[PDB]
C-alpha cells in the first residue's frame, strides 16, 4: 500500500491543509529556501498550518550548486526550516536536486562535482541532526548529471518524480526502490502529489528515525 502526501511552496499562497487530511494527506513537504539566500517566505504559513492540521511535515531546500559548497547550503536549509527532531511531527528534510530553472545543465557541474557537492550537503544534513537527508530528483536528472552515482542508496530515502498512473520503472543509482514517489505535478490541495511507499507505521518510522 502507500499514504498519500503532497509537497507545496511559495507557488500555493494559501492551503488548506485540514482539507486535505480529510481527504487522505497524512504528510507534506514544503519549501524552506534555495541557494544561499533564499528564504520562501510562505515557508513559515504553510508549516504552522500543516502542524494544526495534524499533517507529518518537512521542509525541503531547492539546490542551486553552482552557488556555494554542498555544506553551505546544507547549513542554510538548517536554521531556516530543514531542521529535525524525533518529536512525532517531523520528516528528515529533503534536498531537492534536480532541473536547473536557470539554465544552465548540470549547474556547470562535471558528475565527480556533483556527486561531491551532493555528498557535502547530505552528510553536513547528517552531522547536524543525525539524519540522512531525503534525496529528491529524477532517474533522468540523476544519470545526467551524476553519471547514475551509487552510494547514497543504502543512506539516503529517495523521492523519485516521475508523471504516470504507475510507479516508476527506472530507479536511478544503487537504491533499491523509492521511499516517496512524486507522481503528479497537479495535486487538488496544492502543489506536487506524492505516495510514501508501504503503510502509515512505516512513514512514522521515517519520521522518527
Ligand atoms: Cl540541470
Amino acid at each position: 500500500t502507500t499514504v498519500q502526501g503532497f509537497d507545496i511552496s511559495n507557488h500555493q499562497k494559501s492551503v488548506n491543509f485540514e482539507a486535505a487530511k480529510k481527504d487522505g494527506a497524512q504528510f507534506v513537504m514544503i519549501k524552506a529556501t534555495e541557494g544561499t539566500t533564499y528564504k520562501d517566505t510562505v515557508f513559515n504559513s504553510h508549516y504552522t498550518g500543516a502542524t494544526k492540521a495534524g499533517l507529518l511535515r518537512g521542509g525541503y531546500h531547492f539546490a542551486r550548486p553552482d552557488k556555494s559548497t554542498g555544506s553551505t547550503q546544507a547549513k542554510f536549509f538548517l536554521k531556516n526550516g530543514g531542521g529535525w527532531s524525533d518529536d512525532n511531527r517531523t520528516l528528515p528534510g529533503m534536498l531537492d536536486i534536480e532541473y536547473n530553472p536557470y539554465g544552465a545543465t548540470c549547474y556547470g557541474l562535471s558528475h565527480s562535482q556533483m556527486v561531491a557537492w551532493i555528498h557535502d550537503f547530505v552528510n553536513e544534513y547528517h552531522h547536524a541532526t543525525s539524519r540522512w537527508p531525503m534525496i529528491y530528483t529524477t532517474a533522468d536528472w540523476w544519470n545526467r548529471c551524476t553519471g547514475n552515482a551509487k552510494g547514497f542508496g543504502d543512506k539516503c530515502p529517495l523521492v523519485l518524480a516521475a508523471y504516470s498512473s504507475s510507479p516508476p520503472k527506472t530507479i536511478p543509482g544503487d537504491w533499491k526502490t523509492w521511499t516517496i514517489w512524486q507522481n503528479s505535478d497537479k495535486y487538488k490541495h496544492g502543489g506536487d502529489s506524492d505516495k510514501f511507499n508501504g503503510p502509515m507505521t512505516q512513514l512514522r518510522k521515517l519520521a522518527s528515525g
